[PDB]
This record gives C-alpha cells, structure tokens and sequence, in this order.
C-alpha cells in the first residue's frame, strides 16, 4: 500500500480559479460523491475552474518531501465534464519548479467516472506538485488522488546529546573485570525510550603488560536517561574515560 | 497547555460531504461564530454534511506524528442541529487505519453550544484522525477541536557530519599539556549555533611509561564551523588522531 | 529566492469569519484573479470577512518551523475594498502567542492592486502566524503572501543506528598493514545512500613497542548497509574493537 494523500488529508490544495466555492478543490478527491438529490445543489462532484484556458491548475503541497509513485484522475461525477489531457510540474525546494518529463502532455479522462492512473518510475520527489489541465470536455473539471510512499519508521527522529566521564579514580586500580556506572539524565524527558549511541573522546589509561582494555556501554535506557557503564578488565588502570552520546527517539 | 490544532491551523480537514460550501469544514472550529445578521447568510456555524447517514466524517491530517490528548465537539451555533454520538478512527502510517477503542460509540452533544470533551490516556498517536458521526439531532452538524501535546524542543533537528584529523606530527613530541586546533567548516552554514558531538575512529599514539593520554574537544562552535582541539599531556607522543563529528541544530 | 508559501500550498489557512464561502481564504493569494465575466459571480478576488470589527484575522500554519522574511498584502481585485492597516501575532510552540513588535499597527493598502510588503529582520520564527486587520476601506478584504527562507539540504534527516565489532582474533597477530571488513546491514533499507559516522566504544589491543595503532572506516555505503573496515598497522595485535555507527540520510 502506498499512501492516498488527499484521502488522508495530508496535502494543502490550491486551485488557480474555482467556478465558485461549490466547485472548489475541497470537492476534488477521487470518487467524491455527495447527495443524489436533484432538487438541491450541494456542490459539483469535482473541482471545476472558473476560467477556461490552458493556465488553470491545482497545486498540492506540504512541508514533507514526498516520493510520488502515482497520480489518478477522474472526471466530474454529476455532470458531463472532464479533463482530457494535462501537464505536471513539481518542486522540491519550493523555489525551483520543474516540468515533469519536459512538459509531457499526459492523456487523461474520457468520461465521468473512469479512473486514469499514471505511474512514476522513479518516484517524483517533491514538496509540492501541480496538475495543469490542457484540454477538456465541456469544462475543466476533475477528481484526483496522489499516491506517495509511506513514511519510514526511521524518519524525523528526535535527538538529545551530552557527554559523560568517569570523573574519578574508580577504575584506576584492581584486577579482573571492573566497572563503574555513571547515571545520565537527558536534559528533557523523551516520550518513548530512545536508543543511545556513544563514542570515546578521551582516554587516560594504563596498559597492562602492553595490552589496552577499555569499553563503554549505554544500558538501562529509559525516557529520562541511561547508565553509561565504564568497563576495564585484566589488570588495566583506567584514570579517566569520556564519551559523547547521541540519544535518538524514533516514531514520535 | 496542549495545542489547539485547528485554532493554530495545523491540520488539513476533509469532509465526506458538505451541505454546500457555506456549510464546509472551514466553519467547524470549536466556538466558531459569524455575523448575527438574520438578513444575510454567511455560512453555518458548523460543518454540516450533505448526506444524512452513518458514513459521514471529517478527516484531520498532517505529516507530523501527533499525540492527541483530547477531542472536543459542539453542535451548530446558528440552528438546532448537533451530533449526538460518534466513532473515531486514526492512522499512524496513513495506510493502516484503526478504530479507537474497538469502534466505541462516544456520547456527544445535546444542544447548540455546550462543549463535550473526550480525553485520551494514553494519547492517540496519529498522523490523521477521523470523526465519524453516528447519530444526530436534525442534521449532522458539528464544531470541534483536537488537542495535541506540544512539540518538544528536541524534535526535527538538522544534522551535518564530517571527520577531522591532526594530519601532521604536531602532537608527536614534547612534554606537559600540548594541544593543536583544527578549524572545521560545515559544508553549509547553519541558521543557529549547533552542538557538536565527536567520537574517535583512529588512534596512532605512543604511551608514556605505559600511560595513554589523548582527548578531543569541540570548541568555539559557530553557525559556520568549529574548532576540534586535539589534546595530549604528560609525555605522550600522538602521531595522529581522527574524530567523526555530528553537528546538530535544534529549534529551526 | 525565498519561498512563496501560499503559492506553493505550504500553509493551512483559517479565517475568523468569511462573508460567505465565495469570499473565503481560498481566494486570498497575492494577485489572485478569476473570471472577468460581469454576469456570473465566481467569488471575490480576496478573502473578505463577514463581521466588520477589529477582531478578524487569517491564521496560516503548518508543523514546520518557518523563518518568515516578508509579508505582502494587497486589496480586493474585483471591488473597492482593502485593508488599510493591520497587526501581526505569531507562535513557535502553538501554545504561546506573541505580538509582532509589541502590537505595532502596520500601514497597509490604499487601493485594489498595489502590493505592500513588510520585511522582517531578523526573520519571524514561527509555526503559525496571524494577520489582524485593524482598519479598512469599505470591507475587511485582502490578498496576501508569506515569504519564508527555503528549507536547508540538511533538514529533517533520517537516522539509523547500530554497533559493529571485529568479534574474533583476525587482527590479533601479524605485521604491517592489516584489515578486516565487517559487513553491516541497516535494520531497514534507506531510500538514498546515507553517510555513516562512527565512534569507538571498545579497545582491546596490544601496543607495538609502546605505539598504539587502530582505525575504523565506514566504506562501500549503500542503501542496504556498509562495510566497517577495521585497520591496524606496524606490529600491533588488536584483540577486539567496537564502533557505534550513526547512518544519516538527507533530502528524503
Ligand atoms: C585477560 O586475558 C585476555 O587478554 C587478552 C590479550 O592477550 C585480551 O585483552 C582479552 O580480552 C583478555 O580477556
Ligand atoms: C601527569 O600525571 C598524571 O598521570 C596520571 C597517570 O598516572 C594521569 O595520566 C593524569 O592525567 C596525569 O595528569
Ligand atoms: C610504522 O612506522 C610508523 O610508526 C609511527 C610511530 O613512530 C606511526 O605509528 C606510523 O603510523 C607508522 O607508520
Ligand atoms: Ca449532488
Ligand atoms: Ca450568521
Ligand atoms: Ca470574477
Ligand atoms: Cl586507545
């Protein structure tokens, strides 16, 4: 499953013109249908432009970088109007706009209800995308859907950073496996339990017959903090060790 | 304070049907009220559906993962219509939708103006959420607000990475505290001053009577770069040291 | 170029009141114009309020932190109405709202079509921003655009983390440049090739006549994983080494 962006209300829509508000982009979702009552008008089953020319469009946008894998278009559900061809333009940085496939005119609908779907390989990578109807039956009227790849579990992570040292002579003597634990509080509590990555930025340690032995481990990670377990073994004397840590929260 | 999402214009809204555009979701914010003039209609003080059945809804969405802590609903301000019960559905990945509390029918409004608030513990974690009115007085008409936790200071950070080495024999001789500074330019200038985290990925150093002594510090961090101060002391000779750095910008 | 936020459909808009849906915020973009046909009304070339008082507004919002560098306003294109002064309020956390320049009344339009632009130095840093018309000619009617800095290449990166060790005695003997490669699969495949940053969190190694020599390198990075090349040289015997890695994907 890809994501149906309009169905999920993921994108802002902006048309060039509307026939009136009862023909607005709010009425443009694929398969949109309203009351079948012939005595009261509740709006077109489509966006319909006001101006009929080759310069009309709907822009769809949001802040996220989307990978668009398809677009589907359909005509108007309640009257004989539909877009028969269009062009597509898009932008990643919202400053520089590009023409899809050098301004290819894409062949579109030929009736009220049949769905015509264009697939993108590779995906169009964009923050905003615009459909530009070029030809039409009766009126520039359409329904549509944009399909994007779902967001990855690893996207938009939250991050907190710090440093942690032994800070005393706890590991500076003795024999065999020896550890000390420093408890670290994150500056702010996370909403779920992060992972904690660590890297050494100071070693002050004595070899044991030429062998250096030191290790750091992040352990007992909660939303509030974690334990840096400093570890030596054999007969090494560790005077101090310092780690920077990067705590990363996913999915929140 | 939680965030009033509609008040702050944080979510796109999409209804199943509207009575017409003058009854659209744009009119649905909690406590919405317009001109009290009886001679001109400026729109309902509510969203109102067009179709009256058990299949109508408003979807609210955006790209961010929200933690919804409450929903409030209210009836229509200018006419005797209000939703008396509803269901809620939501989605995190915008592909898979779930029914809140196994499709619990929530008891809602009984007049025009009184606010009925449902609290979520734990918070509903979602990109999009849909209210599905089930029963109503007169018409499916509502006002509403969604309340989410505020965004954390640590969310959506910007990141730049690199590596930095001594690259010569500056630290390879001498006695006592000795340092050298390498200035590092970020590939692109940040908008505010980042933190810089560092971890060692190369040691080429001589012990001093068995003691190893090396340290790296990021210092003098600006929007443009920072100084990696490489440090040794006692009588160690450091031939080379290499750090990877992770520069993180928050709040921008 | 800064970003034209409304042109690019980047922000949700919410007005206090609309004269009706045919005067809604959907009609408010700078230079908006529709059919010049005098016989059919397709909507005002502006947002127009319904209530005329000092309490009307449009809020523009989305989840991203924007750096607003300018606002432009214009009157109504199709009738003699325009906003002659306004105030601005904004919010970063969507809980706490601030008044721009202590509630400065900004002098605005004096006709239908001329654009009046206010520049912000420093940029207003905000998730949502509201224009509050204070005085007007004929009606509270406006067109507008908000201009923000473009998003940086380094924003909203995706991140994956892990750890990698030699895990055997491959580097524990021998002379001269010696390496072993551990291949690392990311828990999930990236959409483009990430950078991989590394930091050491365990050293178990023997000096060679007092010299310590160890290095780690991330190499052959693909969307699926990378190689950690563990390196020693001279005559050092490395028993084990462990790195945490941070893989960062940009622009996706
Ligand atoms: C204590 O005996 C072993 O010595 C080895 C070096 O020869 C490594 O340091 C091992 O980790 C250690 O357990
Ligand atoms: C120079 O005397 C001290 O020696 C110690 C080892 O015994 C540590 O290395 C200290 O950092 C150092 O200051
Ligand atoms: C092998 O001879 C050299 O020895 C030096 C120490 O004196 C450093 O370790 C160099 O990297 C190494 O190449
Ligand atoms: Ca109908
Ligand atoms: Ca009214
Ligand atoms: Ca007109
Ligand atoms: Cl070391």
């Amino acid at each position: 499953g890809s994501v149906s962006c309009l169905a999920n209300a993921l994108l802002n829509l902006r048309s060039s013109t509307d026939y009136n508000a009862d023909h607005g982009v709010k009425n443009s979702i694929l398969n949109f249908s309203n009351s079948k009552d012939a005595s009261r008008f509740d709006g077109s089953e489509s966006w319909s432009s006001s101006v009929l020319d080759k310069n009309q469009f709907i822009v769809a946008g949001s802040d996220s970088v989307k990978h668009f894998v398809a677009i589907s278009t359909q005509g108007r559900g309640d009257h004989d109007q539909w877009v028969t061809s269009y062009k597509l333009r898009y932008t990643l940085d919202n400053v520089n706009w590009v023409e899809y496939n050098n301004g290819e005119i894409i062949n579109a609908n030929k009736d009220r209800n049949s769905i015509v779907t264009i697939n993108f390989n590779p995906p169009i990578k964009a923050r905003s995308i615009a459909i530009h109807p070029q030809t039409y039956n009766n009126h520039i009227s359409l329904r549509w859907e944009l399909y994007a790849l779902p967001v990855k579990s690893y996207s938009n992570p939250s991050v907190q950073v710090g440093e942690v040292s032994i800070g005393d002579r706890s590991l500076n003597s003795g024999t065999g496996s020896r550890t000390i634990v420093r408890h670290v509080k994150f500056p702010v509590e996370f909403l779920s339990v992060p992972i904690v990555s660590i890297g050494c930025k100071k070693v002050d340690a004595h070899t044991d017959n030429g062998q250096m032995r030191w290790e750091g481990k992040s352990e007992n990670i909660t939303t509030k903090g974690f334990d840096l377990t400093f570890i030596t073994w054999g007969n090494n004397a560790v005077y101090d060790l310092t780690f920077d840590y990067v705590a990363v929260e996913f999915n929140n």
